[PDB]
């Protein structure tokens, strides 16, 4: 109620909102971990509470209205980032299931090379044999590379990549099957094992995009809540 | 109040640069952010040094002065995070084609191997040891890329320790198989360069931090100074 001080209210408002829009851009390049997480929910209350309070102090309808829709815009802002939050969630979940493949498939391929080796039989067909599981393996080897590079960059083009060796290496190993029918009880654990790796990256690959369109939404949120508060900010300056 | 009206486009401007500096991160440093960023940092400059022919009062010329050399800093340090974000992507670049020389060695290797008519439980020896070295490194490669993703310590210390133990059974191996020391070391030569390439790549995570710690520390100065030059005009 001193003079001046609505503006200087709208100052801090102002202030709360860029500390707000930092932190979840510092979020993000935290690569959403859970610590970077607390921080922007605190920066989002911070700013909350700061919209609240001044819908108790400001008199004038205008100016109430203004706060109201910047209320309402908060309420989304905060189901945006909530959806951004679980996104990041199940990209790590996501990672955790990939790596997790990834060890069955291998001591799968494992036991399928001793298996095969240790068995009595000339070493000429023994050659052939490994050649043909070491081809196996090598591949697969190259395509959690490829999924790792789509990690690092979310890029279509790593994706798709990615998403194309994969396949690549799930018929192949169908035809590995035809060429050991021995092991055919070993391949297909080992064809379990590499579906549901693809099933974790394409789960990978779903939760990157509500993160990316949950950035979208903030984005505009943001937009509005700066004009909002430009215009608080203009009617008190004013 | 005109005044005040030029201060708000200064801290708005600001605002703009922190988060477009921000965003260029997120975006790994990208040509097209970084253009972005520099824009944002233009514009902020242009509107300080278009602040300084106009505000007349001593106290005011030298916030702005203030303002002016802090910006400075900035361009410097911004500067400093390009340079970085350029080499770790040459280092990326050079990983990649040290791998391909490493792997093509021993897959050359193995045919070589595969075309001699040397009995098969020998040829079965050699290839087996080749293809466990070959895949040795691949895992190495998975290591690496996982640091490259996520930059903590624990993952950089993990890939330089793994790729240190294929470096080790890589000589090792040339003793083994002397038969080929020709081979095995365009092998292990690549894979030597990789290491550069990989500790390249640490050392340029670094310095993009550091650069971005400066800029951080930068931007408070800016606010503390254009806060207060707001505060003047409040009056």
């Amino acid at each position: 109620v001193p003079r001046g001080s609505h503006m200087g209210d709208i100052g801090q408002l102002n202030k709360d909102l860029t500390d707000l829009r930092i932190a979840r851009l510092q979020y993000m390049i935290a690569n959403g971990d859970d610590t970077a997480a607390a921080n922007t929910l605190a920066k989002l209350d911070a700013f909350s509470k700061q919209q609240a309070y001044l819908a108790t102090t400001f008199k004038s309808p205008e100016n109430v209205k203004l706060l109201g829709e910047l209320g309402d815009t908060i309420s989304a802002y905060k189901l945006s980032l909530n959806k951004m939050r679980q996104g990041y969630d199940a990209t790590r979940a996501a990672r955790v299931s990939m790596d997790s493949s990834a060890i069955r498939a291998d001591q799968a391929m494992d036991a399928l090379s001793q298996e095969v080796m240790a068995r009595p039989e000339a070493d000429s067909v023994r050659l052939a044999q490994y050649q043909l599981i070491s081809k196996a393996r090598q591949q697969l080897l190259q395509v959690r590379i490829d999924v790792r590079g789509y990690i690092a960059e979310n890029s279509s083009a790593n994706e798709q990549a990615a998403l194309r060796q994969l396949d690549a290496a799930l018929a192949d190993t169908d035809n590995l099957k035809r060429q050991l029918p021995s092991e055919d009880a070993r391949l297909q654990q080992f064809e379990n094992a590499v579906l549901a790796y693809r099933d974790a990256v394409r789960q990978f690959r779903d939760a990157v995009a509500n993160i990316t369109t949950s950035r979208a939404e903030m984005t505009v949120q943001g937009a509005d809540i700066v004009k909002r508060s430009d215009a608080l900010y203009q009617i008190q300056l004013e």
